[PDB]
């Protein structure tokens, strides 16, 4: 072990669960959102799932201010939308970079992961206790045990949709999971992933006591695809139509979540408003297959760099660029209006 | 934990290491091979690394005969080739299927992963102890702790080359590592992986004691690309030139390993060997290694002895020819 | 595994330290107290260490009211007494009924040990945050990792004083530890235990992470004898002198703590007051070896059996004295400390 | 905290059990011995149990020689005696002192407990694999998981017979256990111990994986008292009657094992030969209640202190040499023959 520089102690998940148990209302928020997404996935509800919020969490203060604003819109629009806040603690990097709040909460390569786990779970508890469900991307294999009970929906990243260990992880998650199409636009990897995840697996994992063990999962049937573009955007009716047939062809429900960001906006954050307009016209025109959308959204639009010394502006993303609150409130009302027109 | 059915006990790595310690022979085998591959990658040895063996190990018996047959050609062609056995204990699947000897040693959905780890560590030690180095595919984040000390070279599968968790594992592995290109011929995901895996990382992983912990890695500079083609073969001297440019454009050594199988019909590996031999004989010093899928008996099955139950492989006769063709192509590149 | 019926999961100590972290006030209560007992055992303080409290805790609510009352007397008599609340959770018992608060918090043989450890640590935390130092009995090797950070003083049983495993534990404890004389009143085992615990040791223990490990102790020099009788009481001046001699002969400070209960009170709770009277006479007369006293005390006197509502503030284990006798005993002990000074 | 100097890593019992597993032979040796001693404690075999061997194992070579010699008299004096060897890896000290092979195998205060466990298991494994049953004093709470599967009979020391944790340990031990009388001679403590051990207990312990857990035991019936004297010996048919009186009074089988050593030997290893005569007369006299005996025997008699040390001699309590050992075993084999 000459490439392993140092080994440090890591709190077991039981300690984080004991320090920060779920309140009654937080468990109620998680259980009700999970069930509401299941019902949307089963076709038994015509509301739209909206996973929306910052590309990454770096500030518990801005996240909770964002959560309050979003929760007010969640209550107002709840006949049309099942609104779930992006509470992403883990970021996959193209090569190297800040991996998110849990890996480095102080954002300075001190890698205080025990503190990161504490900060993240407390935040998740606070947000669920307020009544707002949370979504996360499941990237690490060990962190889920610290946080999954407060997660109402999860995503597997486009760069890990093919990874067996991530499909194994999804097959044991207690929440619904969405799988992104390939970074080049390929639909087949995600379809395979949905099927892999619907099956039981047996593999090595870590328990809530921090020990490795042999686990057996039952398969997760609440899995679905996320369209995030490839070389070109793939949100348009022609692409929805192709995905639907590909899914049916493989014996899976013909339903999609559409990500407005990333490749579907050509990496231009304000173009998420142009995807909303085409998606809203599709829904308002009667497309039932669109069961969810994803939007990268913060208090203040744009982004900033930790590298730049310029002091960090408040409520502004340090990873990908996000739309700001004004566009977020207007975007959500557009989606609600389209769900309602689809219905009448 | 609704979708979790059962949790069973798993032997800590420290246990299989105490039951099956590396002999002084195995340690020297792993060490010399790692150092030899490092020298080949620094460009201070004109020999070619040959990673050859079955697609998946399933019978320790057939596997030990192969290791003996291959050890003879190893000592014979050592002035030209650094020969390493493919001992693959973790198998990646497109959706569902057998994941290897570790996940289900009895191959019967009993998942005796504790026995699987015993059979695997014993075979690798025996192979290394004889003097034959060993190669594996690192797919799982936990199993490496049981075997990596007997590993001289490792491969990250094409499905996980873009994964941060696999790039973190590579950054701390004591063996040199090869990243395969994308299931569509892309070299960028592999160049990004080599750069990621060369940087230091901090992440969560299970220790030899079976407990989760925070690890810091130093970075792995012994990483290189593996050309496995995509929709079309990428082994020709045209594609090689493109990859070398990409690596220079990306500030990486212009060295490559060509996987003769898959995108690049088991027999076609012999044609790729000719193409590759010609490139090497012609003076291509960038092909620093190759990988071939070989077994005692050629073919595949869904049980014959020395025959693959995974991907189809070349038999031994074509393997002795492949190896001499390479050792000849090598001497041409020297004189 | 023939005689092992079931193995269940146990919360690692790190989990209870994470849920119930020491407050700054609690840590100051533990630090200051441990330091005050050290000054008394080194002859640099003339005050008496009084470990007083219930035989066992079964109700955190009555424990906290008791703690509040004792806290008031702790401050009023601080110039004469270092008052430490007895927070024990179980009565060691060949032939057994209730197995303690940690073992069986719900008093129904359900053995919700994880619940017990939670209840136990929260109680200790709350008592130390108030400013009342706490004392416990170390009976097992595993539970101390979950509570010793909030213990200012510890006792090793008389059925365990001859145990190397208990002497090893005490060698690593951060709190002063008292060893009890033999069930036969003999002081040889208690002297052997002080010498062993003052020595450095290496032994197998469980860590804060709930894993077995090799530990090395510095040895503990704040260990002392506890006189609790044998077949007959051993609190009399005759007995103290006979113990003070054996101690000096053995190279240990001639100092004792006297347990007013059990054999020294003929198993009659009210006689703890007759022992207080004899000890207060020895002290006010000048005796300086008596550094401490151990008294079994609750809100309400006597005892009760577990079966249905129970009486508040009354021991469910051994019979204790009530508050009135407790306030008077504490004032008697203080007034004697005042006289010993001259 | 302050009184903890260093915490170091410790192999879990699962690692010692995988590197040094039990051979079929070793397993049979342990299984048979346990069943035999049980039949003896049920009163279905007139034979006598003989716990014989060094006070402490400190040299696996001298130990394997002793074992070869003893395995002979076991298969010869086998119709009258059940010979089990004392393989003690851990020793109680009056205050401070070497704690045995596991705590300090190199007797240098290096405290290489991980090496000590490896050495100990391989020996016990070897001795059992040769066919010789084994015995030890269970003093540590954590070591039993590494060794107990190769133990055919155990003992709880006199200074620990009163310990709750020790009585809990015996309640779950898969082998018969003996409880030494109290250091002063008190027999009650060992009667209470026998009664606790037969009952079920729920307590905290460490698993085979080195992890603390909540364990439930089933209670152990195969427990019995060990007479070791006190301020004065307690092996006279007089005492034996007083003890059986108490055992019956407590509903306990009126059975005893006599340790011919320690305070019963007034700390002079030679008196073990004297105690043997008294005990053997009682057995020829018809005493059916003496089911076992414990003897301290090494290849070379006497004791040595802890640079180089002498072979065959104890570094702990002084023992009887092989010569006296073979004679003693044949004495016992004789008295049993008469009792029949």
């Amino acid at each position: 072990d000459l490439r392993i520089k140092e080994i440090k102690e890591l709190l077991p998940p039981v300690a984080l669960l004991e320090k920060f148990p779920a309140t009654e209302n937080a468990a109620n928020t998680v259980a009700h959102a999970r069930k509401a997404i299941h019902k949307i996935l089963k076709g038994n509800d015509d509301r739209l799932l909206v996973v929306i919020g910052p590309c990454s969490i770096h500030d518990p203060v801005a996240a909770k201010e964002y959560a309050t604003r979003l929760l007010a819109l969640r209550e107002e629009l709840k006949d049309e939308l099942e609104i779930v806040m992006r509470v992403y603690f883990e970021k996959p990097r193209t090569t190297v970079g800040w991996k998110g709040l849990i890996n480095d909460p102080h954002m300075d390569n001190s890698f205080q992961i025990n503190d990161g786990l504490r900060i993240a779970r407390k935040l998740l508890l606070d947000i669920n206790d307020s009544g707002l469900p949370a979504a996360g991307e499941f990237l690490d294999m060990i962190t889920p045990q610290y946080l999954a009970d407060l997660m109402s929906w999860g995503a597997i990243g486009a760069r890990t949709t093919e990874s067996q260990v991530h499909r194994e992880l999804a097959s044991g998650l207690s929440c619904p999971v969405g799988f992104k199409n390939g970074t080049d636009g390929t639909i087949k990897v995600a379809i395979d992933a949905i099927n892999a995840a619907g099956a039981p697996h047996c593999f090595l994992s870590v328990t809530k006591w921090g020990h490795s063990a042999i686990v057996n999962t039952s398969g997760n049937g609440d899995c679905h695809i996320i369209l995030r573009g490839g070389k070109e955007p793939n949100y348009s009716a022609k692409h929805v139509a192709e995905v639907k047939e590909g899914l049916n062809k493989a014996g899976l429900p013909a339903q999609v979540m559409i990500d407005f960001s990333h490749a579907n906006s050509s990496k231009q954050f304000k173009k998420q408003m142009d995807v909303c307009a085409d998606v809203c016209q599709q829904i308002a025109g009667g497309e039932k297959a669109i069961i969810g959308v994803m939007v990268e959204s913060h208090l203040v639009e744009g982004n900033q760099s930790l590298e730049s010394g310029e002091p960090l502006a408040y409520g502004k993303s340090i990873t990908d660029a996000c739309i700001g609150w004004e566009d977020t409130d207007a975007l959500l009302r557009q989606l609600a209006n389209a769900v309602k027109a689809r219905r009448g």
